[PDB]
């Protein structure tokens, strides 16, 4: 049985932080569902790339559970994720079943909004640190990718490959991650 | 006046090699037109990400000239670019007006198909080297990004940021490229 991933795509998401993890997870043989927060319609990302989701979140959330729930960044995308009751329920359920939650850039601020994984070490984009740290509910890290148990976080577009390969390693193991990495021509 | 870029998007294109340059060029204030080879409809990329183009190539090609023409990779995407008479005309015109042509991964094999920039140093994805070198019309380089005059090439998904920043440097200068680079959190 293949592992499954839910990637939640909201208006204003950073398109690089969305596409790199989707592509790399699919290279690892993970069944990835790109789910539109607002519905089935294509989504306008932060730099105006328009991506058509595989499903609405409304539909996708009924087809769980998932081995990982992925939250892309982008300031406005993360704000939309943070305001969503559906996202809150999905993340609480994932936390309760001890499943992986992965968030990049401004994405981890949605964990704060929904009170997920308090007491974890986390990283974010440098510009999102103050928002994430409001109330002191996490301990901040400057690592490019941070993993504290089931909370996996990362910093920005330039850490997206490292973030995605960390998800692959967590789900399918180090060897699969190494095999997927090689053809990418990373430095 | 802002610089303009034409990104030609074909079925089977590598979505990371498409989105990273579009996003980074837009961060640099370049007016980027994502043009669908087959028309106006959304395009299914190599790893099944679906991207809606800004225009058909048929329309976009009448709105030139462009300061750069960008060819993403992906084996099947590059094959589609290589078979296109419209792409041939655009590239020949760009070469004739001494404008920049940028191609990544398998993308440079479309230069060979259309007889563009013979005698240049080029790079490609390692797996595309033999196709690119058929006939010995280029000199092969293992640099992560290669630039020989107006022909700019690169190797793969993991060199996409370097490729995009090289386009920005060529069009808008080193300082703009450095300013765009900093918030990306690259290593």
């Amino acid at each position: 049985a293949s592992k499954r991933a839910l990637v939640i795509l909201a208006k204003g998401a950073e398109e690089m932080e969305t596409v790199i993890p989707v592509d790399v997870m699919r290279r690892a043989g993970i069944k990835v569902t790109v789910a539109g927060l607002a519905g089935k319609d294509p989504v306008q990302c932060s730099r105006d790339v328009v991506i058509a989701p595989d499903a609405s979140l409304e539909d996708a959330k009924k087809e769980g559970p998932y081995d990982v729930v992925v939250l892309p960044g982008g300031n406005l995308g993360a704000q939309n994720l943070s305001e969503s009751a559906a996202v809150k329920e999905i993340l609480k359920e994932q936390e309760n079943r001890k499943g992986l939650i992965a968030a990049i850039c401004a994405g981890p601020t949605a964990l704060l909004a929904h009170e997920i994984g308090f007491g974890s070490k986390v990283t974010t984009h440098p510009l999102a640190k103050d928002k994430m740290m409001n109330g002191g509910h996490y301990t901040y890290s400057e690592n490019r990718v941070e993993k504290d148990g089931l909370i996996l976080t990362s910093r920005g577009p330039g850490t997206s490959f490292e973030f995605a390969l960390a998800i692959v390693e967590a789900l399918n193991g180090k060897e699969v991650a190494a095999q997927v990495k090689a053809p990418l021509v990373l430095k």
